[PDB]
Parts: structure tokens; sequence; C-alpha cells
């Protein structure tokens, strides 16, 4: 060992983003400590359980593609085979083929941080319980999300 890639927090074949230029392809997201968004076929979205190993990629439903659009926009898109987009309630739900406003997203990175802000001009998060729902736009500490992408490196 003594040597690999120090800078960036990479595991596997995943590597966090540094930019909006850099999000792009199939990417994933991880919003606790270990745990991703998981994809329910009803039309719902939980937290899946997190990894017990250290290097370990996510599951086939829990990898998101993401897709450029415009205004610094992205398209995400669940493994399932539909569109993350927001209800009316504010939770986040994947059942659609497009990419309409509710299916938009828009990053952001201030001071290192990142969060998902969803077209509503709100955060997004989950609950302990595992409900997936739309957060005011104050940005708490968990809000924070790890962007990683598993694209083409340059190594």
């Amino acid at each position: 060992g003594s040597s690999g890639s120090s800078g960036l927090d990479i595991v596997g074949i995943w590597w966090t983003v540094s930019n909006f230029g850099e999000i792009s392809g199939t990417i994933a997201i991880e919003m606790d400590k270990g745990a991703y968004i998981h994809a329910l076929d009803n039309g719902l979205f939980t937290l899946g359980a997190p990894h017990r190993e250290v290097d370990e990629g996510p599951s086939p439903p829990e990898q998101f593609t993401a897709v450029k659009l415009s205004d610094s926009r992205i398209a995400l898109k669940s493994g399932y085979g539909k569109y993350l987009g927001i209800n009316s309630d504010g939770l986040v739900v994947g059942r659609s083929d497009a990419i309409g406003p509710r299916e938009q997203w828009e990053p952001v990175f201030q001071d290192g941080k990142m969060a998902l802000l969803a077209s509503n001009s709100c955060f997004i998060r989950c609950n302990e319980a595992g409900d997936i729902e739309a957060k005011n736009k104050t940005a708490g500490e968990e809000e924070m999300i790890k962007i990683r992408s598993c694209a083409e490196r340059e190594t």
C-alpha cells in the first residue's frame, strides 16, 4: 500500500465529485453515514440498510443515473427505470419515464458542502422511519450529502 489516491474520497469504484461539470453519468448519493437512498416498487423511497464493509459499491436500485440539462440542473434516474420526481406533498418518489419539473434537480456547493435541492426550492432528506421528503431551505448538518461518481477516471 502506501499509495493510491490521496485527496479524493474514493471507495471501490466510486469517487467524490469536485464540481457540477464533474457530476455526469451514473452516480450514487449518500444521505446517512453508510446508508444510501433506496427505491420501492410501490412508488416510494426509503433509506436502505448501511454496508458492513469499508470498501463496497451500492446496489443496482440504490444507484442513480445523472443527466446534464441546463442552468446547472441534472436529472436523476432510479435503478428501477424511473425519474426521481418530488410529489406535491414533498415526498421523494420515482414513477415517471420523463424529465418533468419535479424530476429536475439543482445541486449546490458551498465551502465544500453540498445538498440536492429539489425544484421546489428545498433540500431533501430521510427520517429514522424511512420517509424521504423535502425539507425547508435551511441546510442542516445531516442534510449534507456525499455525491459519488463512478465514471471513467483519468488513471
